[PDB]
């Protein structure tokens, strides 16, 4: 009884940072999701501040690799045996999915291929592509591929990053029908399976939908889906991992405000184990206010009934 | 008497982020700065939460543009005309330097043009440079200049975003000499004034030194100069913004904290205008436990003498 209040940052939906790409916020959507399977692993934290999945606390590492390269002889493609995101070697004994930021959806990721080589100071930089759904693409285990727009320019044994820019489409997939958001990878390869993975999560409560917070990835080429949707902002992971506010129970009833009125335009239920439902059938892209925030106001159950949103 | 206490992040420098471009940040390093002027306007905030300059809270933003291009016919190069953020007309009237995020450096920034087509979804990307010291570089204006490796591919009036990447050297500057970290852009174009400008920063007491926030830019091409300092991290902008809490005296007084040993590695003044010294002569990389972070002790003056570092 008692316990540090719990609350949400005072930052606005444009103000605040995609956890499963490095790119903005633009919107909050809701629609229905019993047709697929919701377990991302970035952008996933409980209320009192403990990372779930492969989630760490800066948004600029997202879908970026680090390690150096080996040429695939007769090829444009590298294999990027992985280093750790500060250069040390790769630890693949901790109890994660992947390294903490791996991308955690099967699609087609293009971004730059940067290296340096040590002695020298001399730079190169090629645009790259990894495709997360590839047999070979094997983070958790060290390895992934990168096809390149070079044969010769990358050196082995030097530090190699890969910056990601955005996603396509191509090989004859359908228009839109890549990436595909909601289907993980395969982390230690094709066959083998995940492991210590954050939860899927669904509504429960008759007549609720989750609530997703919403970017579109650039697109590099073809006709991609470029629809990205996270279960918490970026920036609510490094608040509730700074604030560890106790739970008082299971749900955490949100306001969301309209300072241009002062009125509440809806609310919505912040599920301790971080992920947030409303009451509302069928897809919907949310009008809100610029300006508008999130206000948390009381403890209440699962079983508590939302106003409709 | 009695405000709300003032606190920093316990975050690791491993753990935050550079507010000058969209890496993480590597290290802490010091050395005299009277030889140039340090006036950077990404990562300027006061400690009770006042922005300055261009800085704005998601690291992800810092060095994006986004609007639509034009060709410049019979070349490979493009005018991008400036949106807002949001993909919002510019409102050039605001009181600050630039938009929110705009290199405060001039370099030759490297990274990816990527572009989608309204009516049916066909995407593209491209690389692109930027060089931040071009005589039409008119952020503050709303128009930049890309060098890109097409003359064909990019549509007029269509939504256009620069991600960046890495900084290159080439046009037989000196190895090392470019980018140059410290000298602004004009961003209104050449021969114009910079307004709403962050104010320079100096060590003032005797025996101090600016302490600096590090990072190394991905290198795409060439020699750079790829360091990279910032007077705070990117997370202590976010966190003082959201704190806002009133400072007591002129500088707060900050310990830094090895968990391994229990004992303080350092201590440092973080100056309420939202930069850090400390007492030291000479250029040095900090070596520093993985797992340290600094702990807000006391408020001091600015005429308080710092144990040597
Ligand atoms: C949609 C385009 O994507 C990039 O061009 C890609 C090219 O797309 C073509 C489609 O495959 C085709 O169905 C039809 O729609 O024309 C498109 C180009 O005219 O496909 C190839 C592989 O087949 C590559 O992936 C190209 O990158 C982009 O450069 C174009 O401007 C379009 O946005
Ligand atoms: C340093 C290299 O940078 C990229 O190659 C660039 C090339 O660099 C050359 C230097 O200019 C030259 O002094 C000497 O050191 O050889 C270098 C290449 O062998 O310079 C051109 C323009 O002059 C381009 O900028 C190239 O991108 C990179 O691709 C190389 O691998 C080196 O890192």
């Amino acid at each position: 009884p008692g316990s540090k209040p719990f609350s949400v940052p005072v930052l606005t939906v444009e103000e605040m940072t995609n956890s499963r790409f490095p790119i903005p916020l633009e919107k909050l959507f809701t629609g229905p999701s019993s047709a697929f399977v919701v377990q991302p692993q970035n952008g996933r934290c409980t209320t009192d501040g403990v990372l779930l999945g492969t989630t760490q606390l800066s948004p600029v590492n997202i879908c970026t690799f680090r390690g150096d390269v080996t040429h695939i002889t007769g090829s444009r493609n590298y294999t990027m045996n992985l280093a750790s995101q500060n250069w040390n070697d790769y630890d693949p004994t901790e109890e994660i999915p992947a390294p903490l930021g791996t991308p955690d959806f099967v699609g087609k990721i293009q971004g730059v291929l940067t290296q340096t080589t040590r002695t020298d100071g001399s730079t190169r930089g090629h645009k790259a592509t990894v495709y997360t759904g590839s047999a070979d693409f094997a983070p958790k285990l060290g390895r992934v591929q990168f096809e390149t727009d070079t044969d010769r320019d990358f050196e082995a044994n030097q530090n190699t990053k890969f910056t990601p820019v955005g996603v396509i489409q191509d090989g004859g997939t359908t228009h839109r029908n890549e990436p595909q958001q909601w289907v993980l990878p395969s982390y230690s390869g094709r066959n083998t399976h995940n492991v210590h993975l954050a939860p899927a999560v669904a509504p429960t409560f008759p007549g609720e939908q989750l609530l997703f917070f919403r970017s579109t990835m650039p697109g590099c080429s073809g006709y991609p889906n470029m629809d990205l949707d996270c279960l918490l902002p970026q920036e609510w992971v490094q608040y509730f991992y700074q604030e560890a506010a106790p739970a008082q129970s299971d749900v955490a009833l949100l306001r969301f405000v309209n300072p241009d009125t002062g009125r509440v335009l809806f609310e919505c239920k912040l599920h301790k184990s971080g992920y947030v439902t409303v009451a509302h059938t069928g897809q919907h892209d949310l009008v809100i206010p610029p300006n508008g925030y999130f206000r948390f106001d009381s403890w209440v159950n699962q079983f508590y009934t939302l106003a409709p949103m």
